[PDB]
């Protein structure tokens, strides 16, 4: 698979705690409207549809998310040649919350996270949820959101930028998922369908098929955003975003749980 290596200042991750979440949201509110593709990806400490779904609602406001990476460029994969085009957002975190098993928090050592820094640094998620509500992200077609295995990424989302009072079915759950993010992704689902057009489905296998080296920043939470979005674009481009069947992608645009049909 030819290499592909981007700019190397786009495989720069700007972290951020309470002490720079205002400025850092600053500069997100500037860079949007040109870097309209925003991926999102998320570390939480702690019919098959209705059964992800109904898991999903019995888990959501028992997961307290630790880490959130947000990466931005635009439909082509551009990103600034100057400054952070992706964020790793280290969210407050209480030493004494009995919340854990030790190898999920050992889990988590490895995996880059020091947690002296989030209890004494990390940044308070209601306040961080309006930084997001007034960034110029949501409720906006102009903005394209990408994810990858969705579901639990928007639940959460969706979680906190309403008043906690999470929907109470998959179809309510959707209409609101469609209006804060009127235009968005779900990266492993084109994937999917494209990788069964054909004959693993993990945003690592589809890097590497895409040609990405395994850096290290990728991960990292803020490094997936970017990975994830860096995989988006170029496939969309090597696909002049159609599926192998001259398909657009824009037929899986809003989907969660499956098209209408394959539910
Ligand atoms: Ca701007
Ligand atoms: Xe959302």
């Amino acid at each position: 698979p030819p290499i592909f290596l981007p700019p190397p200042n786009y495989l720069f991750v700007r972290d951020v705690w309470k002490s720079n979440l205002y400025s850092e949201f600053a500069v997100i509110r500037q860079l949007v409207s040109q870097y309209n593709h925003v991926s999102i990806s998320t570390e939480f400490v702690g019919s098959k549809v209705d059964y992800h779904y109904q898991t999903m609602r019995a888990n959501v406001d028992f997961l307290n998310p630790i880490q959130l990476g947000l990466s931005l460029s635009d439909a082509n994969g551009n990103k600034p040649d100057n400054g952070p085009s992706t964020w790793q957002f280290n969210f407050e975190f209480d030493p004494k919350k009995e919340i854990m098993s030790t190898e999920s928090l050992e889990l988590l050592r490895k995996s880059g996270i020091n947690f002296e820094k989030h209890e004494n640094l990390g940044i308070d998620v209601f306040e961080f949820s309006q930084l997001l509500m007034d960034s110029g992200l949501m409720m906006d077609d102009s903005v394209t959101w990408i994810t990858y295995h969705a579901a639990y990424d928007l639940g959460f989302l969706i979680n906190i930028l309403m008043n906690d009072s999470m929907p109470n079915n998959k179809e309510d759950f959707e209409w609101w998922v469609h209006q804060y993010m009127p235009n968005f992704y779900d990266l492993n689902l084109v994937y999917k369908i494209i990788q069964e057009f054909k004959n693993q489905y993990s945003l690592t296998t589809l890097a590497d098929e895409l040609g990405l080296p395994r850096f290290s920043i990728f991960t990292t939470t803020g490094g997936q955003s970017l990975l994830m979005l860096l995989s988006f674009c170029q496939l969309s481009k090597l696909s002049m975003h159609k599926f192998p069947n001259g398909t657009d992608f824009a037929k899986y645009q809003g989907v969660i749980y499956g098209i209408d049909g394959d539910q």
